[PDB]
């Protein structure tokens, strides 16, 4: 059993992806997770994108779980440097038919009232009460109080190639983020048992949000832009 | 407390290095771990370059382990396409004091009579009896049969940054090869418990190797050019 798609842009209609909140897809093939307008990002901005079908990361049958490899494009441009960007975006695991979480330093894929189980690898410009220094790349599970952490510098409005691999074998789940225009590379890795913290069907995307009112700071915003998407799984079981 | 070193280039004679075999440093700053005369890299050649002093991996007294970060750049110029280049080269961590191996598919770092411990990071480009597809990313335990490898296509005579994270705390090494030019990335990591293969102190370095006689073919070569190097190890006590 092996499961995969591409994107090397998106389309308006993208029948593929399931769109939830302020995400949209610009006339100039980019998914823009959060809200900008007349090329400004706004704040009070939250959006996710899921692939439309559910994947299976496990088989409670052979107790086998899968292994995945996932790469995208992204971008993050941030207009105003004072006082400070917000929130960022991940890249997400969760059970399916979920809907968008609290914004804010919560990335819209955490719910208080009705917490669900997640695997995330956060990419986070905002230092929250729980976060060290900024920005940083964390792997989340079930919480955004990542396990790992690891900063790193932005390239404003540059391009970011992220790899994300998991292997079912030693459960490593390994990211690497670079900045081809600056020629730095970021790596973090940790180890995460999927079977033991996500249903046999799960939904894979993105996620992201600006600053929330709670702060009281218009300009604690930026962009939030996939420009590309592959993602392969292999479940021997 | 624990060390450091980088090299943006490399000196002829350099104090710091212990160069073995055909292991040699060019008059543009280049370290030529395998023989290459008047431009033509030659088969039957081995060679190793290893930090002239010994590093600290972990402490009996304390029974803490060090975690370390190691980065480089090296370059593979495959001249003669057919029948198939060889052989590759490794990073390697070894006991102190050791003489260079076979050469051939054993990169110089395996030594059937007196076999020592190690644990390498291959590049490897010749498919041996016991070898995946190549070129291939491989980590090695005591063997150069790889615990796990990664397909890569290599960039001829283009430049790879090499990036080597190994966290004690996990046990996971996990390695990230670029090649620029391209764009691509490869990912690969592992559990390896360096406390249960190797001593205490230990001598970092590199390795390579080309066609060996018994293979009666002189195109199998190719230049194991290293551009440059840092490392960093932390051991907590
Ligand atoms: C919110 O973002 C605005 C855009 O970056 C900031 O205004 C800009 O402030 C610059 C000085 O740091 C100034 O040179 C720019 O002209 C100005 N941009 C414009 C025309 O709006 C804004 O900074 C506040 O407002 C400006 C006008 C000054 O009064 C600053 O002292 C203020 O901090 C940012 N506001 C905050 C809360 O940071
Ligand atoms: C492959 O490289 C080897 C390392 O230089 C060569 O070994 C030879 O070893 C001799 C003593 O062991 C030494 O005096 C020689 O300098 C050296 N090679 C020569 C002759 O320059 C090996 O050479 C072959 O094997 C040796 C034992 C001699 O019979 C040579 O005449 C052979 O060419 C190299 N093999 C090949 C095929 O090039
Ligand atoms: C070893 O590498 C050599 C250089 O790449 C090969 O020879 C070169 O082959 C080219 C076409 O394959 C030809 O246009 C070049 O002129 C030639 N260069 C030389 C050495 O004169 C060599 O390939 C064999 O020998 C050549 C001359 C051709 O006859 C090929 O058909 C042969 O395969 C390579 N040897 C092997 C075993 O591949
Ligand atoms: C004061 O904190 C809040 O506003 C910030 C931007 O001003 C950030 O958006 C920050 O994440 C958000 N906190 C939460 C919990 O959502
Ligand atoms: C036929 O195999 C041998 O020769 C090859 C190059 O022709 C390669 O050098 C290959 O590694 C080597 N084998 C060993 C065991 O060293
Ligand atoms: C933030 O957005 C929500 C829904 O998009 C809206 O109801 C709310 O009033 C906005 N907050 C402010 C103060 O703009
Ligand atoms: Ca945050
Ligand atoms: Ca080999
Ligand atoms: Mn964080
Ligand atoms: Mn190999």
């Amino acid at each position: 059993k092996t499961i995969s798609f591409n994107f090397n842009q998106f389309h308006q209609n993208e029948e593929q992806l399931k769109l939830q909140r302020d995400a949209r897809i610009s006339s100039n093939s980019v998914l823009e997770l959060t809200k900008v307008v007349n090329g400004v990002p706004t704040w009070n901005s939250t959006g996710r994108a899921l692939y439309a079908k559910p994947v299976q990361v496990w088989d409670s049958t052979t107790g086998n779980v899968a292994s995945f490899e996932t790469r995208f494009s992204f971008s993050i441009r941030q207009p105003f440097p004072r006082p400070h960007p917000a929130d960022g975006l991940v890249f997400f695991i969760a059970p399916p038919n979920t809907q968008t979480g609290e914004g804010g330093g919560y990335f819209g894929i955490y719910n208080p009232l009705s917490p669900y189980p997640f695997v995330a690898v956060e990419f986070d410009t905002f230092r929250n009460t729980w976060d060290p220094q900024i920005p940083h790349i964390g792997i989340d599970v079930n919480s955004v109080i990542s396990t790992k952490t690891v900063p790193f510098t932005l390239d404003n409005g540059g391009i970011a190639n992220v790899v994300i691999k998991y292997d079912a074998s030693t459960k490593i789940l390994h990211v690497v983020l670079v900045f081809p225009s600056l020629g730095t590379i970021y790596t973090i890795a940790d180890i995460v048992d999927l079977k033991q913290v996500l249903p046999e069907s799960v939904n894979v995307g993105f996620s992201a949000a600006t600053g929330d009112p709670s702060g009281k700071q218009r300009n604690a915003t930026e962009t939030h832009d996939i420009l590309s998407w592959s993602f392969s799984a292999s479940l021997p079981g």
